[PDB]
């Protein structure tokens, strides 16, 4: 329910214009399409999407880090910006991290869970495109990469589940999840 | 070599109470980084410990941070007191972070960065007890801890190395480097 009732706020140009929001979560992932995709389906050039959720809390939606999502030129500046807002951001309370679940954990991802574990804050990852993957396939890859963070339970509350905006499913487990964050925030 | 003969000059447990030096260094690290062993291999030998150097100036021995042993109250204290002085301490011209490469950047190192880097001034990272891991480890790690720096560089010259002073590795590039810094301050 709390990602149905989302609606889009204020788009910004520059992390250095953030505003001051009560609290957030962020989206993040290498790819633009992908995580578009999860936001509509959650909700019914890129730059930084503002969310208003209930009670004035608010879901950010940054540009990808994968390659084209933005400018070549510059996608090496926007990895170290995006990952000093992981690191920094006070009021940022949990990260959904998508990936293609047919390639979770690359190298990106793996250094954007690295720029955000030292706050201790949860992270729930959406294995995106599931449906691409078997059945079989799909509970493979849930418990490889469940193993391959348990490294991160030294700090950090990793949840991790299959996703598919083709199929509408796994809406329900993303509205607990981060649902859950903010009440206990709240 | 820079560091080599230094003298230890005295001891103080207030900031009120430092010695007016002329240019300063100073090293940091998480309890357990290894920061005193590295100290006695380049020199070749809770409180603030201040060495004089062959050059003149100083450096400054900052007692480790997380130190698990001791009351929370007393090293959030500490950590404040530190934040304090790195932000503040006029004739610091450099800093030099000693984490574990075993366990590198965990929150109070990031915490210790942030409070040096309006200062503008370097900072050389020395990644200790390299020894303890593989070859490919200690390459792996170096690649991630500068990856995970460069927001750092926006503002400051930031340089990393593997360091181990059981097996004395990585005592020329620690003089090399922190000598540059004398040398830019003209003297
Ligand atoms: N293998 C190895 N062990 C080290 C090295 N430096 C320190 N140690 C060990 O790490 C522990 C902590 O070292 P210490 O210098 O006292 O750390 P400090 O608390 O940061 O001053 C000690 O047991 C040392 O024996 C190193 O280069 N290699
Ligand atoms: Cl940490």
């Amino acid at each position: 329910n709390l990602f149905q009732n989302a609606k889009f706020f204020t788009t910004v140009n520059h992390l250095k214009d953030l505003p001051d929001t009560p609290l957030e979560i962020a989206f993040v992932g290498r790819s633009n399409a992908g995580k578009s995709s999860a936001i509509n389906t959650l909700t019914n050039t890129q730059h930084i999407n503002f969310f208003e959720l209930q009670n004035g809390n608010f879901m950010v939606d940054l540009p990808g880090y994968g390659y084209a999502q933005v400018p070549e030129a510059v996608r090496a500046h926007w990895v170290n910006l995006l990952g000093d807002y992981l690191r920094h951001r006070k009021q940022l309370i949990g990260l959904v991290l998508i990936m293609d679940a047919r390639h979770p954990l690359k190298e990106l991802d793996i250094r954007m869970l690295d720029f955000f574990h030292t706050t201790g804050r949860p992270v729930h990852i959406l294995l995106s495109k599931a449906d691409k993957l078997s059945k079989n396939e799909q509970i493979k890859t849930l418990s490889q990469v469940k193993k391959l963070l348990k490294p991160y339970s030294d700090r950090q509350n990793i949840s991790v589940q299959l996703f598919s905006s083709l199929k509408k499913q796994g809406i329900d487990e993303a509205n607990r999840t981060v649902g859950s964050w903010f009440d206990a925030a709240d």
